[PDB]
């Protein structure tokens, strides 16, 4: 009764004692199974290492059923540190997003600001983010400091041009910024 | 005759003095034009620098005709030393 409630429906006798015997471990197996599918079908080198640029791999799903996957390119991380993997699965173009566990988010590429859009605040010159003062969905006054950045041992706070609400903040503390990088959006 | 044999077709009186005045340069301009087309139409920053990742550039081809290009990413060089640029042009995915 418990397992069928949690999962979709079908549960075997083998599922039941697997739980009883290893409750937390079985429940983890299911979480991974729901996230990634059947990993036991992967060849071991792929299971431990993934794929290198340009590599083609085969996954035997069953008699006459297999996945031909090619890894084309891995993009640079966006402002969130999400890399875009370019794939080819069974002759179909494919794009997958994976979060990178950086350490310091100085590899993140921020989109350029639209200079004609008054909502868009762009970085005046190159630096590093010292202190973020606002978050997304916060009403701010005109002239209100909403980002402190350091240029060359020099701090220059960035302030709101008008009254409005923050739509996005593309930077966190310690992030590198380049001339023209989008940093804030306001209404 | 010589220009109409090299290029095979249309040659103007402007082409003739241009060749006579600068033989090597005129010829080299043709080789470049054969390859990349009319480079006058590109904007200067795109002309000298190309494009950055996730950039969109407009090129006015004619009155009401223009090319819309987005440069998504560039790949690592392959075994031959060739990189793959993933493009988006006029609502069409493109690879160079």
């Amino acid at each position: 009764e418990l397992l069928e409630e949690e999962q979709q429906g079908p549960v075997t006798e083998q599922d039941i004692i697997s739980y009883v015997l290893y409750p937390k471990v079985y429940e983890q197996y299911i979480q991974t199974r729901n996230q990634y599918g059947n990993l036991s079908l992967l060849d071991t080198p792929t299971f431990f290492f993934g794929m290198r640029n340009g590599e083609t791999v085969e996954i035997e799903i069953d008699k006459g059923k297999r996945l031909i996957i090619k890894l084309e390119t891995i993009s640079e991380p966006d402002e969130n540190g999400n890399r875009t993997i370019y794939y080819a699965m069974n002759g179909q173009a494919r794009r997958i997003y994976i979060k990178d566990e950086n350490v310091h988010t100085n590899a993140n590429v921020k989109p350029k600001a639209d200079k004609s859009n008054p909502s868009h605040i762009g970085a005046q010159m190159p630096g590093s983010v010292t202190e973020v003062k606002v978050s997304v969905g916060e009403t701010v006054k005109a002239n209100q400091p909403l980002l402190i950045t350091e240029a060359m041992k020099m701090e220059t706070t960035i302030q709101a041009p008008f009254d409005g609400v923050i739509k996005q903040v593309t930077v966190n503390n310690g992030d590198t910024i380049a001339t023209g990088d989008l940093l804030i959006e306001i209404e």
